[PDB]
């Protein structure tokens, strides 16, 4: 979930 | 932190 926080980033 | 995307479009 982390990573999907970073794309919307 | 996604508020910052929805601030942005």
């Amino acid at each position: 979930l982390a990573a999907c926080l970073c794309q919307a980033l």
